[PDB]
């Protein structure tokens, strides 16, 4: 760790803190996460090092010394959140939204084929570069609930890769409308905001829902809203794909692999964004 000079504090979480740092040796500029421990986690992390893909932020090295764990990541220059904020008055052009969505589905298809889940996708841990790339970061092993799948909120303990598809659907929506799709400030408000838009789930659309740990018969019954009202600007191919990413039933929810074959992506390209760094 003496091999690193911290340049500036990049992020703070409930696990650790992230710094932009320079390797006094390699010369490289990297993102250094200071985790503040389980041997099983040492092996869990050791496995993430092999999980290498163009759309996953590279774990360059793992450094375990004393009562600290440091993870050295590939550095990227901006997060999607900042880019969304910066594009808020014009909106991200559709071709770029499509490219980012496609690339993220590629990243997820990869992860998921290795039975790895992200669990906590959000704009803040999606990182972009000048080349038009977007990458998955901050894999999960005040907390924002806005992107949480309904099965998680209802207490499902052994949830699936489908949770990441739900999160990405919410992010897709957000890029298109320039507003959070489900901005809840508590678990129940998150759940109820979902219900109010997509309708209160029942056994018809989601077999087994009523026997989930935190499901309550006393949940209010709201009707599903018209989808054309939810992401207006978006064309029918986009809305179609979104609806399949936001299916209640995790087993009906589209896979990353299947989503990549959706008609929406027939004309996909790779624009370059204009980044102000
Ligand atoms: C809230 N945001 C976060 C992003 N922040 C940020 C701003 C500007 C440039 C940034 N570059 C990063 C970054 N590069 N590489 C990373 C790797 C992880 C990582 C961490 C954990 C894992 N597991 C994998 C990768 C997290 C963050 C980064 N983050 C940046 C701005 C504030």
């Amino acid at each position: 760790m003496e091999n690193f000079q911290k340049v500036e504090k990049i992020g703070e979480g409930t696990y650790g803190v992230v710094y932009k740092a320079r390797n006094k040796l390699t010369g490289e500029v990297v993102a250094l996460k200071k985790i503040r421990v389980p041997s099983t986690a040492i092996r869990e992390i050791s496995l993430l090092k092999e999980l290498n893909h163009p759309n996953i932020v590279k774990l360059l090295d793992v450094i375990h010394t004393e009562n600290k764990l440091y993870l050295v990541f590939e550095f990227l220059h901006q997060d999607l959140k900042k880019f969304m904020d910066a594009s808020a008055l014009t909106g991200i052009p559709l071709p770029l939204i499509k490219s980012y969505l496609f690339q993220l589905l590629q990243g997820l298809a990869f992860c998921h084929s290795h039975r790895v889940l992200h669990r906590d996708l959000k704009p803040q841990n999606l990182l972009i570069n000048t080349e038009g790339a977007i990458k998955l970061a901050d894999f999960g092993l005040v907390v924002t609930l806005w992107y949480r799948a309904p099965e998680i909120l209802l207490g499902c303990k052994y949830y699936s890769t489908a949770v990441d598809i739900w999160s990405l659907g919410c992010i897709f929506a957000e890029m298109v409308t320039r507003r959070a799709l489900f901005p809840g400030d508590s678990e129940i408000d998150q759940l109820f905001r979902i219900f109010r838009t997509l309708g209160t789930p029942d056994e018809v659309v989601w077999p087994g829902v009523t026997s989930m740990p935190d499901y309550k018969p006393s949940f209010p019954k709201w009707a599903r809203q018209d989808f054309s009202k939810v992401v207006p600007p978006l064309d029918e191919d986009g809305r179609s794909l979104l609806s399949q990413m936001l299916h209640y039933d995790p087993n009906k929810r589209i896979s990353a692999k299947a989503a990549l074959a959706h008609p929406f992506f027939q004309d996909v390209t790779k624009p370059v964004p204009h980044l102000r760094l």
